[PDB]
């Protein structure tokens, strides 16, 4: 007796006529395309999300396991985090810290050659820089990004208010810090340089430290609350003193207002890359230009680095005329190569080859001539280190160590620091030296979590059949006494897209998950991603999307017939890209699944295109306005496949969405939710939707709303699943 539903308005007679290949056209009724209008903008909308809001909190709040699930989270969340050691210009190291449930990260420094100080019992240590903190009332405001001047002078960096795709960008002196007196609601000690209207921190200064490149969009009313496409990305340089009306428009290309474009400068600020995307694919419109030549603006020498739409190209460093350059160019895994502005006709020379069985992540320059690999090689990291000069290898190293990794370290610098982590290790900064032949390792600070035992747990591989038969590998994280006697409640969390690999990534709310519901965590690794190189991403993509759902399903199915866990508590978790899988399963396979979490999903794979972002994800899904592409994309679409209620029993779902979402438009949520509820009026299993009125994501907002919504999340699969906490 938890219903009725709240009631939504119809549109009987709204439909879409699309072309199809097989069927010549379709007409698709969508009865709840009104909740397309942005919550500011349609009353209908506001009574919508008011009503379901409200509903949802009454169902969540008569749980007493969700102040018990709020109680565990705020005690264990309780800890002291922090980021390796980045080197900066001002001769200071920078590493982020919370001293436990801050809603953002705060910046700190140390004097290179006293790290040694930082980053034990008595504190953080060294000087307070920049606590974001302090830049909002609810911490639902965020540090986007940051750059120091080459001088080492100034500061730019990045902050959006409520969570969007929306930031200005501010300039601070490196001689002005935040000082821990200062009160909430303010950012103290700025100049008065302010950047507004940009939707990504890409910043590249000028060797003289006179100003930076950034890229920013026309003004918008409804700051991150619209749905319009996002159109007309400008590059423009901005003079330090001056206001923003002064900046000099670098590049526009009003015939193409879909595509993103961004500049990038080598590190001795000697040449300017420019980057035009037009989808979510890895490939550009890039052209080079020689700051030594040009005057910045529109008079620039733009040259040819190569044809348009073949590759991606992104700075490792240069040498003089020679650019080192990591790129895809006939490379899916990507690969190193150089190019000579000098003599742009030869193209690129290849220095580090393609490994056919492993994606290269990332390229950087260490002790003047070390080129350091990280590669993705079976869903977890690698380091390898080669001579910059002839690309020889020069050995792996942290080969011990299993999981994924963050390296700080510049070219002129003989160190680096490596934060290792994966489902067990939450944070461990190794210091690296190199040498002539061998390195020199040391342990410098490892995140400790008094909260819990990680020696209770054990993370696995296993391999599974999919439904082609092809074998996918998953790793089950579960604690070490859990039978598995197919009783367990299981946690299984999805993604497939993107080239995005799940690698071993630390999650305390999991592993909390885990040892309370003595509950097994799966990652299966699905067709998608990235885990076994870029061919794993396009057996999963467009056509070949529903091999996703097949791996996802055939993973759920060998949890059971493994007695892994129980045919009755199976939860499946997902988020943007992870929407359309967690639904799309429901859809196809709702008797495997007990609980259904889906974060900012998308769910309408028509209308996808029309809003934000989407229109650039035709790369991954296809254009459903393409006939070809519309049959394969509408099989599967979660919002027009719905079961029919009759004998389909729908697992319990819960939608988590945010009112400044600009990436995923709420509309997607609105919509499935609506029509789950019209499908299933009387259940028996809850269709929620848990809305956020203050952020556009679920991460980096303040830690009361995500103690909420995880308590939320957790005390749902609990009663969904008929689980007991245990002590
Ligand atoms: C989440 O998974 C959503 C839905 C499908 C893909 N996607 C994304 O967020 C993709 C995947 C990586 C980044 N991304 C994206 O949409 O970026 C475009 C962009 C957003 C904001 C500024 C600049 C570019």
């Amino acid at each position: 007796g938890w219903g009725p539903y709240p009631p939504v308005e119809r549109d009987e007679t709204s439909a879409i006529t699309y072309s199809s290949k097989l069927h010549g056209s379709v007409t698709v009724r969508d009865p709840y395309s009104q909740l397309e209008v942005p919550f500011e903008d349609s009353e209908e909308t506001k009574a919508f999300v008011h009503s379901q809001r409200k509903f949802a909190r009454t169902y969540l709040d008569e749980n007493p396991d969700r102040e018990a699930w709020l109680e565990t989270l705020k005690k264990s969340w309780n800890y002291r985090r922090f980021s390796a050691l980045k080197p900066e210009s001002d001769g200071h190291y920078y590493f982020e810290y919370n001293d436990g449930l801050q809603s953002q990260l705060s910046l700190y420094r140390v004097r290179m050659g006293e790290e040694d100080t930082v980053l034990t019992e008595s504190g953080p240590g060294g000087e307070l820089f920049f606590n974001p903190n302090l830049l909002s009332l609810d911490g639902n405001a965020a540090l986007t990004g940051f750059v120091m001047s080459p001088c080492g002078n100034y500061w730019a960096y990045g902050v959006s208010e409520h969570g969007s795709d929306w930031m200005s960008i501010y300039v601070r002196k490196t001689s002005s810090p935040h000082l821990p007196s200062q009160e909430r609601g303010k950012d103290p000690g700025r100049m008065n340089d302010k950047i507004r209207h940009v939707r990504f921190f890409i910043v590249s200064w000028t060797s003289d430290s006179k100003g930076f490149f950034y890229s920013r969009y026309p003004p918008e009313d409804d700051e991150g609350k619209g749905n319009a496409p996002a159109m007309n990305c400008m590059v423009y340089y901005h003079r330090i003193g001056e206001d923003q009306e002064s900046d000099v428009l670098v590049h526009e290309d009003p015939e193409h207002p879909f595509w993103i474009s961004s500049v990038q400068l080598t590190p001795s600020g000697r040449y300017i890359l420019f980057a035009a995307s037009r989808d979510a694919s890895h490939t550009q419109l890039v052209k080079i230009a020689d700051l030594h030549e040009n005057d910045i603006g529109t008079n620039m020498k733009w040259k040819n680095l190569h044809d348009p739409w073949e590759a991606r190209f992104t700075i490792v460093g240069d040498e003089g005329s020679k650019i080192y350059f990591m790129t895809n160019l006939k490379a899916k895994n990507y690969k190193v190569a150089t190019f000579d502005a000098n003599h742009p006709d030869e193209g690129l020379t290849t220095l580090i080859a393609e490994d056919p069985n492993a994606f290269l992540v990332s390229a950087s320059i260490h002790a003047q001539d070390k080129l350091l690999l990280v590669y993705l090689r079976n869903a977890s990291h690698e380091i390898h280190i080669r001579d910059l000069t002839t690309g020889k290898p020069l050995g792996r190293i942290f080969e011990d160590l299993l999981g994924q990794f963050m390296v700080s370290g510049r070219r002129q610098d003989n160190d680096i620091f490596v934060l290792f982590s994966s489902f067990l290790s939450p944070g461990t900064v190794y210091r690296y030296t190199f040498g002539e032949e061998k390195g020199y390792r040391s342990l410098f600070r490892a995140i400790s979590i008094p909260g819990l035992n990680l020696d209770d747990f054990m993370t696995e591989s296993v391999f599974y059949p999919s439904k082609d038969g092809t074998s996918v590998h998953m790793f089950i994280t579960r604690p070490k006494d859990v039978l598995l006697d197919g009783t367990s409640p299981v946690l299984q969390y999805g993604y497939g897209g993107f080239s995005l690999a799940m690698l071993p990534t630390f999650s305390l709310s999991t592993l909390l998950f885990c040892k309370i519901y003595r509950a097994i965590y799966a990652i299966p690794n699905i067709r998608g991603g990235s885990e076994y190189g870029e061919s794993w991403h396009r057996e999963g993509m467009l056509d070949k999307k529903q091999n996703v759902f097949d791996d996802f399903n055939a993973a759920t199915e060998w949890l059971i017939a493994n007695k892994y866990a129980s045919k009755d508590r199976i939860a499946i978790r997902g988020g943007s890209n992870g929407g359309v899988l967690t639904t799309a399963c429901a859809n196809q396979a709702p008797g495997l699944y007990r609980c259904v979490i889906t974060i900012e999903g998308i769910i309408d794979m028509l209308r996808f295109p029309k809003f934000t972002f989407g229109a650039s994800w035709r790369s991954e899904y296809g254009d459903p306005e393409d006939p070809e592409d519309f049959d394969f994309i509408f099989k599967y679409s979660p919002y027009h496949n719905i079961p029919p209620p009759g004998d389909t029993v729908m697992p319990a779902m819960l939608f988590f969405t945010a009112a400044y979402d600009d990436r995923v438009s709420p509309l997607h949520t609105f919509k499935h939710v609506a029509a789950l509820q019209h499908n299933f009026p009387k259940g028996p299993n809850p269709c929620l939707m848990r809305i956020d009125l203050n952020s556009g994501h679920f991460a980096g907002k303040s830690t009361q709303e995500m103690l909420e919504e995880t308590a939320d999340e957790y005390s749902f699969i609990g009663k969904s699943m008929g689980l007991t906490m245990q002590t």
